[PDB]
């Protein structure tokens, strides 16, 4: 933006971003208290299938859906901090990562 800079018809360059993916928005936001799918705040709450599962979150819609607002000593992650394709991703990472 110099004094000389012309008007533009083009946009949205701002959000051409690749998609980020699951594991490293997981290592970025999750692995800190699930380290290896485990859990280090409440240590009877891991990712482990049968465990997420015990709770309804099954699909990775559900996790996706969990973490607006999840249980005590996890923060809430909003949409903000983390849109809805996101949100699907480290669902999709959770899904395919802890057994
Ligand atoms: C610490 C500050 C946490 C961060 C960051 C994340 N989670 Fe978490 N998680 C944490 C706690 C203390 C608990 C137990 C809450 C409770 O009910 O007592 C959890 C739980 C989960 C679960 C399972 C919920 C259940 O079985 O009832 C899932 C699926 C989960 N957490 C996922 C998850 C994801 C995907 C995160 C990053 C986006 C994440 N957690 C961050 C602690 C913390």
């Amino acid at each position: 933006a110099a004094s000389w800079s012309h008007p533009q018809f083009e946009k949205g360059a701002e959000t051409a971003v690749p998609n980020s993916g699951g594991g490293e928005l997981f290592a970025t936001h999750c692995a800190g208290c699930h380290p290896q799918g485990g859990n280090t705040v409440h240590p009877e709450k891991t990712l482990a299938r049968a465990r997420r599962e015990a709770n309804g979150i099954r699909t990775v819609r559900d996790v996706a859906a969990y973490i607006r607002n999840p249980g005590p000593g996890m923060p809430a992650f909003g949409e903000a901090m983390i849109p809805p394709a996101d949100a699907l991703k480290i669902g999709e990472y959770v899904v395919a990562s802890f057994p």
